[PDB]
């Protein structure tokens, strides 16, 4: 699997555990067609979403449902969710890590863009 | 004016100038609608994107143009564009600052929420 | 004044207000020697910390007392401090903004360096 | 290990490799004595820094040496270096994971702490 997202909670010191996330793939129309999802393992990461085949060049979009992850925990934070959008492969396959660092009124995110 | 949006260069330590961006306004069949837009100002600053009363309670983006920054600097970027996505709520502080932090891999937001 | 620090806070998404630091000038027998110190203002910053003709050249480094901070919100935090170390270099521009975006396991600093 | 340490590259959206890193510990006399040192592999990461039995409660810095690693690179920086001081194991043995982010003018460090 050529995406992973790895997700930190900024408050507890730990990793995000089950924090949801939709991943959608710009179409020829440009909308926004759905591609994958899941949720965060107990480490935080989430694995598996998709294959060096089903991964072709686009432009994706990864929806981190922070909102639902902070009202789970009691807390009222300030976004909706924390988006991540970027062109895939446009020069050939990659492998991309996207890190997000969570507090209630901000975050971080940063890839991570390998050549296997 | 309730929304101002301030954002910074990680790279070379300084606002960063002549960023584009536009605000949607979420509508009732979800689809985003277009609400303001402009472009960062010599400190990096973009006021007068509305009024209170035209500021009502809702869900909004913020779509800051973070790759057309990165390209006129002759640097390639990561993301298509920085999106930060909340809702107005009434029942907190009056005024919001958005902030974001730009490198070409990574950036960071931050809502700062207070009250004259 | 040629420096200023502002300083956030990521949980509340407010100004960190009431924050105290230290200002040292790293002196030739590379001991840390006291410069300048206050406190963050309502709005999260600290002015009036030195005068151009004060501060020349030389590494200063800004220790934040982010400790005490949270824990005056009854919030346990991961640091004892923050601290940024830093060359003033009059090659560059002349203002330095040295901003801080805490929340209770991470922070973040960013230096914005402008010319009037 | 205990301790372990992970840098990433905001620009180059990459794993910060051959970053070198001092660890210091402080002293009952409030000097900062050496504890520990190395620098980074190619994945980022920094293992091996110390042992559960070497690793007792204490204030602990880690100076993570950005700027060396930013000249080498080519790029002048604005920090010296990146400073995480913390109290380690005064609850008893936990495992620390230091994160920082660096860009040149800029960087985040965040503290992952999990009980073994
Ligand atoms: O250090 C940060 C500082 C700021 C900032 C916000 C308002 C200002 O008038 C200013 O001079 C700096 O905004 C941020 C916004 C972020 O999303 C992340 C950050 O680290 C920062
Ligand atoms: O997005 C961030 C991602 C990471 C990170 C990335 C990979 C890891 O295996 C890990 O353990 C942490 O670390 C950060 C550390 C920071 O201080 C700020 C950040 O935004 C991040
Ligand atoms: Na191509
Ligand atoms: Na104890």
């Amino acid at each position: 699997c050529p995406l992973m997202v790895k997700v930190l909670d900024a408050v507890r010191g730990s990793p995000a555990i089950n924090v949801a996330m939709h991943v959608f793939r710009k179409a020829a129309d440009d909308t926004w067609e759905p591609f994958a999802s899941g949720k965060t393992s107990e480490s935080g990461e989430l694995h598996g979403l998709t294959t060096e085949e089903e991964f072709v060049e686009g432009i994706y979009k990864v929806e981190i449902d922070t909102k639902s992850y902070w009202k789970a925990l009691g807390i009222s934070p300030f976004h909706e969710h924390a988006e991540v959008v970027f062109t895939a492969n446009d020069s050939g396959p990659r492998r991309y890590t996207i890190a997000a660092l969570l507090s209630p009124y901000s975050y971080s995110t940063t890839a991570v863009v390998t050549n296997p």
